């Protein structure tokens, strides 16, 4: 996987943001994630955790997977990257976001995440509390 350039435009909520990506405005749906929507338990800090992660990043990047690149609604699916660091994967470890929606040709990252989730798990962490 090749992660490639893209701007803020706006923090959306956990599993979403909008984004410019080759000069075209996007929705990006996070990969490999389910995070609860705002009117959940944690949906109000994991928008909050997204939002300053993205938000205070001088470089964001999003890196599309081996299959789809747009789901059923048109948003992109990628990982999203801040400063280097995936954001998909710091919402798992910190028990803000479940994985979930792995679909094969799809799942570069499964095992990373699923391991990030169980630290999470075991920390008892948010979601997991
Ligand atoms: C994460 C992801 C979601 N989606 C679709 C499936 C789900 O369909 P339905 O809308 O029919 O439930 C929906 C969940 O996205 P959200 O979790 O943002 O709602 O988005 C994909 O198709 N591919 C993916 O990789
Ligand atoms: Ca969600």
């Amino acid at each position: 996987l090749h992660k490639e350039p893209a701007t803020l435009i706006k923090a959306i909520d956990g599993d979403t943001d909008k984004l410019m990506y080759k000069g075209q405005p996007m929705t990006f749906r996070k990969l490999l994630v389910d995070t609860p929507e705002f009117n959940e338990k944690y949906g109000p800090e994991a928008s909050a955790f997204t939002k300053k992660m993205v938000e205070n990043a001088k470089k964001i990047e999003v890196e599309f997977d081996k299959g789809q690149r747009t789901d059923k609604y048109g948003r992109g699916l990628a990982y999203i990257y801040a400063d280097g660091k995936m954001v998909n994967e710091a919402l798992v470890r910190q028990g803000l976001a479940k994985v979930a929606y792995v679909y094969k040709g799809n799942n570069t990252h499964e095992q990373l995440l699923r391991k990030a989730e169980a630290q999470a798990k075991k920390e008892k962490l948010n979601i997991w509390s």
